[PDB]
């Protein structure tokens, strides 16, 4: 069982070597898994879903850690943006 | 185990358009409400202008919802995933 509401991140990826290119799925898959590993080693457990060729969702086991994860991701070269969202309605 | 559904939405009156956020927001709310009136509680996370995640913390209810959603005119696709953290 979890403590707290469910939060996730959306994480955009840009390859600076090809900056206007959105169809970079291999690169997004590579780097999101690396970031997941680095976050795991900082004691932040999350599940990754690659939902576009250049965008992924990180779902947290503990939503309290969403800000630590956003802060980490925004330090990474290939992260273009990061937003945090909770549930859309009231269910 | 918590289960979730990835739900794709299509507006047949705006065929081949993904920029249908108002329609997606309306219909995901309606489906959530209809399921709640039959005792299935879920949370919606809208993830694109035509896609949402429905999360079922009573996990088994996800298969009931999947059956309900796949027969909706405005649902293009529904896939089911389990919540799982490496460890
Ligand atoms: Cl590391
Ligand atoms: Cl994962
Ligand atoms: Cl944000
Ligand atoms: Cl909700």
């Amino acid at each position: 069982s979890k403590k707290g509401q469910t939060l996730m991140l959306f994480v955009g990826v840009v390859d600076p070597s090809q900056p206007d290119r959105s169809d970079i799925r291999p690169f997004t898959e590579k780097w999101t898994q690396i970031w997941q590993s680095q976050l795991y080693n900082n004691h932040v457990d999350l599940q990754v879903f690659v939902i576009d060729d250049n965008r992924a969702i990180f779902m947290f086991k503990n939503g309290e850690q969403a800000f630590e994860a956003k802060k980490f991701l925004l330090k990474q070269e290939f992260v273009s943006e990061v937003t945090i969202e909770g549930q859309s309605f009231d269910g």
